[PDB]
């Protein structure tokens, strides 16, 4: 009962999920922030990481421990310790303090695509992990535009996350399955090009963005209100912290991915869409790994009272997704073990703050949790 | 398709659900705050209020519309404007400044109990609204017990909402069918010995305590927490306000009924027992019926992290209780024409913060809500 | 005593300022947020309003009562009631659902400026308040390029506050004196070219950008934690409304105006330049002119101890700034009274978050205060 | 240019203030959190500990670097260690877990006196510090009634700051002189019969209670606030924390103590009571050291608007007040070197938040620090 696990983009989300998988299969920790815990038949012992990805030339071609070190300065060894490999990049890093190497600096990405089938191949992955720089991305809707982007070497078109999702289905049919677990917001799940690629090469998608930080919070919030039949008024949502990510795009990337990044989660739990601010995480450097948040939301309750709530946080990014990804990896092998091809909505939903496929949408994130619980095989918790 | 409501102690609460009712009935506003609408078959015209009773000598003999105008100024005029009546005592109002009277003052408890019912008769109430000041009690857990302490007018031992519930059982009994409404903290719902009562004398009863204010925030931050299986090291809840029934009881009488009114929501829903502070609400004047709250909680997420939240917010008390009881006497008069005599947890769950019966405890808020909507012959909400 | 008022922008700020002032001159409400209240020589009634401009098409020739009624629907009157004049547009409005007009339309700046100069010489004012939208300016520093810019027509260099400004300047030397008041943010106060045009011209300038909002709550914190040796870490500041302003201006006019625009208040209370984020105000509508705030600031304490304050507020922004109004008209009457020709840092240094001259800084504001009494010839308060 | 130093009551304060200037001495931390820092001609290697007296029995007969160590786990030495001494323990301990000696248990009162007296000729301090549980006092007024309670050996009447600051009078009559410092909220500085006796035999007095916590963060908004002229509704402050000293007073002690342990912190900034409710701090073990506070003020702006701050804070509790007594014993060497007998307002107005003596009251605290910095010998900071 075993799943091997790659991971594209070694950076802080990837590395706590290292780092604190390590921990729990040698007892140090237990699985707090692990939402399933030790219910799955998965141990944490199970878990085998056969490689990881990156673009960075100052992390290509080191140790896993090496790189997971810079993090998380307590590791100073690892059970499976495999050499980071190089990638493609495309646009992720070109503005940030990176110095990029890519497969494609050197080949088209129809040959890339078929160097990482090749390497992965030999790896041999179940699960393959996203965690890579946030792009501006645009979705294809149209597998025949995916196709004939790869087939183009239309680099200018594309990002790094939906050649690698491509670069996923290859290896899948060559495979005989696997898992892509998307955890980053560019459409992948919620982008029937890709759900359809999927579904035809025996690959599972879970995504897409992963359901950490603020908007949970305010989701949970909405979902109370919405029981209460309150009017909400307004949602104010701040963001804040100092992971070098938050600075990944220019704001005319922001502006073109803007109509696809835009959050839906106050209209999807509401049913009305009530004016909102909610932005993407805003950069100051101190706070490092553990974002501030602010939230505020005014309603409207009987007899025409107006109430207000202010909620305010301070939570750290990289644990909290990493501890997701240890239950994503395994159910990941679960719906690969059941033939679940396409995505699959039940984990999505739970998981992941854009829920895959395009035609479905967030609901209370408690009501998410029993259904997922029930796909998983296990018992409800109330 | 008609309810007729009887009030029992005409303050904020009450006054508020009056005021806010006859704005429904008048389309002067919508029904935000009254969690099911317009979804039930009784309407808001159907609520009929025949009988307000009170122990302030400054209320007796007023119509309720006189007193309601001193809560709600734009009230003018009521469809139904009953004279508040004089009910019973007991120890509710002795150290406020209230002047009281009651029925036990010139009768035994039993002779107030059957004047009352009598009262109580030719009014025909369906169902009986507890919005009495909060008391210093004890429960009995014994009906033999009860019964004792009635009989033998021991009013040292007894409280008024105890005689009010007493009273409607023996009234239930009389009329063929009630139901009995407890939103204060002292227990009906959840003292067997007014369960057994109420199921034997054909008495509906919903309580105990209206599930309004921060616990109910607290709880819900809880329930997320919970589901991601985060390790809650403690919880801080601060509750202020400028209402006259904060200062109701004194160091002694909270300290006698502490055992009882201590909150269990946080074992309830985690099924730990982290470390607390949730205690009665504060008195500052000035805040009137709008509470503030203040709630920190701080938590383990993943690899060791730890994260903290901290919830502030102005919440106008009368009006969130106000609208629950819109609901609360349209599925008194439901679970009465299903004779569902007893406690109705279904209901209880969702509405109130510590629900009946005793051997029953607070689930999360959403689950509570869909199993509510189900009991009420409604379809679920997601 | 008496001072006569003209106003250059007819909304939000300039509105509250005339209808809190007549409430003021009528007893109707006490000087809460003017912070000199009575102490002054120059009495509420004693403030006469002579003339009021705009560029909006929809206010110009209304009665400055029925404008300031749109803000304000108490107002049915008012004791000098001018009709709304034509001002000069340039870029101001640009970007907002406005149907701009100006003097410019039909001739030169130079032009318009005599046009200006002449019809405020017949109505008369001790003191110019600028309450104008928000603009993307560049200073000068010389005020020989002040001067060429005005002589070459050069709207595209200038902005509408600046032009203003120099009619001021004019119009005082015509009439032997007069005061500026700029409460945006426009560099006049901190523009050299401005101050020496002003000192020059018989010209009293306060400004820049009236002390409001969240920046002022920030620098109290900031100087508390200087006093007690106390590292701070990093400091961040959200504050959201609904006032249309906070349109004005597009992405690029941010960007221009940008080197200007960001605070110096963190270094300059602390004298080390912490990390900061310090943006300005986000738009969300239905908050309206009550600004949501949220602070956070983390410092290192005693023995390497790291602790957190989180700030939040609600706080109505015209408001705040018309009472601060009220105090800098009847001062700006006493430094033309007293010939202070030039800009006047111990008002400045209070009332202002950009106090000028460029060549001074922000101080503690109770240091201020203090400062400011003694040169109203006031004793100082604690 | 030295300073020695003894300490009553080696907990949490204590044993911060010895680690901190441990590592101050070592230079391993830079003086954050200490107000005057490296400004006084003392510097922190001339600060020497000669004694620190407890009444724990797991404590006293210890050396104080084994003490320290309990609470500061990096602390493996101190460069003076001498052996905690047992004092007087009257009531302090008796609602603790504290197995409990002093040296009252074997003689009375006045020898006991006698006994410190001696004991600390031998050990010489300059300044002696007073970090002891806080107590049910009741201040005498006159210093007859002190002299009575010591003589006739009345333990129930007295706590065991007011006989250490009796000891200290003594004991500075005996040594030619010597300082006191309070930092709990005993009356001692703004107790008329101490400040009589401490003239009278060269005693230095500083107090009463440290000022940190939510209280002086209330007074610096409130202070703000009063400049503005802006009317304050109502002040909110909860407090909570996980230290032992929390739990030292039971109900009836507090009630005892009540009038005099009362903030006038908000008539004392305002010069009005607004509302308030400021309370002493509650008890959640897991906090620990850090407090956690909220504080929430409502006030009245211009034409009638009104506006609401909510702060929240992480504090660290010992730490704080840690780095005050560094300064604290400093200028108490300072004070005594001026031969400044009695107490000194412009020390206790800044360090303090109820500056003694009883005739003067709290200022806003910037101001109390430009007075303080003047009293040192130091130019103002701004
Ligand atoms: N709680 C969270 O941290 C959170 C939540 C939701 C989503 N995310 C998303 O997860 C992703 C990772 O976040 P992070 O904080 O770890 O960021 P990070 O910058 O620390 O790490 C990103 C890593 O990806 C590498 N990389 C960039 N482009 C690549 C490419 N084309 N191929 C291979 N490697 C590439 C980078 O060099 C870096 O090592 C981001 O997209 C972020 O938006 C994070
Ligand atoms: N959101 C909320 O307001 C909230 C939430 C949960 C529970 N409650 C509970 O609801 C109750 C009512 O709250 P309120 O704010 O309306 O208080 P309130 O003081 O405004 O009104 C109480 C009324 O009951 C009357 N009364 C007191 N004892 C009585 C007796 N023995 N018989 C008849 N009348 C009596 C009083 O004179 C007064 O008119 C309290 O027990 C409170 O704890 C309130
Ligand atoms: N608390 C506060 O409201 C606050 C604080 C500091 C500064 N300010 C500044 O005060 C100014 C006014 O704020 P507001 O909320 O009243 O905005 P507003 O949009 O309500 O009012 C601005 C008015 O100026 C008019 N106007 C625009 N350009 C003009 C021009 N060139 N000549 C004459 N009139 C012109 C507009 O038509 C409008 O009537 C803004 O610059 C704002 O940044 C406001
Ligand atoms: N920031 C702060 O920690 C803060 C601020 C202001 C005031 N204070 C006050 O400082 C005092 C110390 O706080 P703490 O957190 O260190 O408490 P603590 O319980 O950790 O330490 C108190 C110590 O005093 C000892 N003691 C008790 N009675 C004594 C007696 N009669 N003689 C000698 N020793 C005695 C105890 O055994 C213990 O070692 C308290 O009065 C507290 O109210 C603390
Ligand atoms: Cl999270
Ligand atoms: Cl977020
Ligand atoms: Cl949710
Ligand atoms: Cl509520
Ligand atoms: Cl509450
Ligand atoms: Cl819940
Ligand atoms: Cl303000
Ligand atoms: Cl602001
Ligand atoms: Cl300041
Ligand atoms: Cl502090
Ligand atoms: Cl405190
Ligand atoms: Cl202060
Ligand atoms: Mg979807
Ligand atoms: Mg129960
Ligand atoms: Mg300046
Ligand atoms: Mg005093």
């Amino acid at each position: 009962h075993m799943v091997k696990v790659l991971i594209l983009g070694q950076g802080y989300v990837a590395s706590t999920f290292v780092a604190g998988l390590e921990k729990l299969r040698k007892g140090e920790i237990e699985p707090y922030g692990v939402p399933l815990a030790r219910e799955l038949p998965i141990g944490f012992e199970d878990i085998k990481i056969v490689g990881s990805y990156d673009v960075d030339r100052a992390k290509i071609g080191k140790k896993l421990s090496e790189v997971v070190k810079q993090y998380w300065n307590d590791v100073d060894s690892l059970t499976s310790d495999p050499e980071i490999r190089k990638g493609v990049h495309l646009g992720s890093v070109r503005n940030l303090p990176i110095e990029a190497e890519g497969l494609e600096d050197s080949m088209t990405l129809k040959e890339a695509v078929d160097t990482l089938v090749k390497e992965w191949t030999e790896l041999d992955p179940d699960v393959i992990v996203n965690t890579c720089t946030t792009e501006a991305f645009v979705p294809f809707g149209n597998k025949e535009d995916l196709l004939k982007a790869i087939e183009n070497n239309d680099k200018e078109r594309l990002t790094a996350t939906q050649v690698y999702a491509y670069a996923a289905a290859l290896y899948a049919n060559k495979r005989g399955g696997a898992a892509f677990v998307n955890v980053i917001p560019t459409f992948i799940a919620n982008d029937p090009a890709f759900v359809e690629l999927a579904k035809e090469n025996n690959l599972v998608v879970f995504g897409d963005d992963g359901a950490t930080g603020a908007t949970p919070f305010t989701a949970d919030v909405l979902s109370h209100l919405a029981q209460r039949n309150r009017y909400v008024k307004d949602v104010a949502q701040f963001n804040i912290g100092g992971n070098m990510d938050f600075l990944a795009l220019t704001d005319d990337g922001k502006n073109k991915s803007k109509e696809f990044t835009k959050s839906s989660i106050v209209k999807d739990i509401l049913g009305y869409d009530a004016p909102h601010y909610i932005k993407p995480t805003g950069y100051l450097e101190p706070l490092g790994d553990k974002k501030f948040i602010a939230i505020h939301i005014e309603y409207v309750s009987f007899n025409g009272a107006t109430d207000e709530l202010m909620i305010n946080g301070r939570i750290n990014d990289s644990p909290a997704l990493g501890g997701l990804l240890v239950d994503l990896v395994r159910l990941g092998k679960i719906a690969l073990d059941r033939k679940e091809f396409g995505t699959v909505y039940p984990v999505n939903a739970f998981y992941m703050k854009n829920p895959g496929p395009a035609e479905e949408k967030n609901i209370p994130r408690i009501i998410a949790y029993e259904k997922m619980r029930i796909w998983a095989g296990l018992k409800p918790k109330w």
